[PDB]
């Protein structure tokens, strides 16, 4: 069980466990993509009170991966919820991230939180102004917008 | 019709949310555990970006159904095994309600069995010092320290 890991372990576990779920995500095994991020995430659970740089900064790095490839894994499956939860937990340990605000724009807007996804789409557009996939859901969250804003 | 979140105003996205809950609470009572978990989690996706919400009596509603969906969820997934997802219900719930004393135990019981064992000491502890008599707590705190004794061996 997880007792029986040191810190250096859990680290180790979990970056090994994000690079199979990055191999399931790859063959779009989505559904076990998501069982993989998921289990990576779980060597973290009340580790909140690390002070290691080293663990720290892998720490971060492991998660941010792991709930980026969640919320894009949730897009895919439609589970707006779940990819709205992992995007803001990226942005929590990244402000900004672009790819992030880009996944909790889209899973805003399909789920109906359309002021809040104009937000993170014109951030994101601001932030990566040469990207035609955020223009695409920039231009959709704007005509829902205005068509809910008519009605 | 309610084809999306932007369709429900405050007050609908409480009454919603608690009516979604006893759907959950339903399931729950007829063993369907899967069911009962997807209304609970639906009812809590009513409060997706409410953060800002002032209204005191929308909140006060809001915090009791957020307490009893996280909590029930926490025993639906005690009962399912899942540890990982009882101990984020059970500690959320603890975040809106410090020291509740069901969450405490809820989350000592995921923690104990995930393999969190000192951490599940502690919870347990806590819980059977504020509830003394109560003996599912104990009983869940003798087999934490029989787990922990063995483990440390």
């Amino acid at each position: 069980s997880i007792y029986d890991y040191t810190d250096e372990e859990k680290v180790q576990s979990a970056f090994d466990i994000k690079e199979e779920g990055n191999e399931f995500f790859k063959k779009n095994e989505i559904n076990e993509a998501i069982v993989k991020y998921k289990e990576a995430l779980d060597f973290f659970i009340h580790t909140e009170e690390w002070d290691d740089q080293i663990l720290l900064d892998k720490k971060k790095n492991i998660e941010i991966s792991c709930n980026l490839n969640l919320a894009t894994c949730y897009n895919k499956n439609k589970d707006y919820p779940k990819a709205i939860d992992h995007a803001s937990k990226v942005l929590k340990i990244d402000k900004n991230n672009v790819k992030a605000l880009y996944k909790l724009g889209v899973a805003n807007m399909y789920f109906g939180f359309l002021e809040e996804a104009k937000e993170n789409l014109y951030k994101a557009a601001s932030l990566n102004p040469n990207n035609l996939d955020i223009r695409n859901s920039y231009e959709l969250c704007v005509n829902k917008l205005k068509e809910a804003r008519k009605k």
